[PDB]
């Protein structure tokens, strides 16, 4: 499936990792082991935020009406998982926002194809798929 | 582990949804049929993210300098995933940004806390935890 179916946030992690002592300024490959590490905690983070759902989705099938305090915990975990992402962008050197942008053009975009009989969104015609070494070889360069 | 181990990209989800049919101003529970969506989309997104991370991964060990251009598809997936998170927010009706703010606020004053010997962040004197339950409370009224 797929979603068919003041500074920036980019920015307060490049101060968070200044910070913790953790990063470049153009694209640049980080180590293994920071890699591996990334790619725990992404999954972690991920998992938390699967759990919150877990816990809603048990107490709305109960019937409850949830309030909006009800809702904090996800939004916490979200706004973790977001934090752990924009992470791995900032340690990797790679703007956070330029990236985000493109895939927002081709995604906006998309959402303005027809849809199938059966509901599927279609791409419109001369749809232009997000392309992200495009924007990362500007950023290098 | 942990993370110590011009429109901004929330409201670039809005008008997203906007487009495509599918949100609340403030904060509000969605249907038990959507979260559960928006739960497989995550656990997706975030194994798509751990799959190229495998990939570099493989290619560091056998030795290589990735350029900036390799690190392209991992770029796309992380922006894919920074999507779908603020894609939940927003369709809770939560202002991403707000929660953001208040969870990069105790991030960063964790951050200046003394390291134990071993290394380990130790938070620093009268630390604030993340109030994101006041946050929402907030947004609501
Ligand atoms: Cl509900
Ligand atoms: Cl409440
Ligand atoms: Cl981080
Ligand atoms: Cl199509
Ligand atoms: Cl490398
Ligand atoms: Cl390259
Ligand atoms: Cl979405
Ligand atoms: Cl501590």
């Amino acid at each position: 499936i797929d979603p068919f179916t003041p500074p920036t946030n980019a920015e307060r992690l490049h101060e968070f990792h200044r910070a913790i002592g953790a990063t470049p300024e153009r694209p640049t490959p980080p180590p293994p082991e920071l890699l591996r590490l990334r790619q725990t905690l992404l999954d972690e983070e991920s998992a938390e935020v699967r759990a919150e759902i877990d816990h809603l989705l048990a107490r709305q099938a109960a019937g409850e009406a949830l309030s909006a305090g009800d809702l904090a915990p996800l939004a916490h975990e979200l706004a973790d998982l977001l934090y752990v992402t924009y992470g791995a962008l900032d340690q990797l050197g790679i703007d956070a926002d330029a990236v985000f942008a493109e895939v927002h053009r081709a995604n906006l975009s998309k959402a303005s194809g027809p849809r199938r009989a059966d509901g599927k969104q279609l791409k419109p015609e001369g749809w232009r798929p997000a392309d992200v070494r495009g924007v990362i070889e500007r950023l290098q360069h």
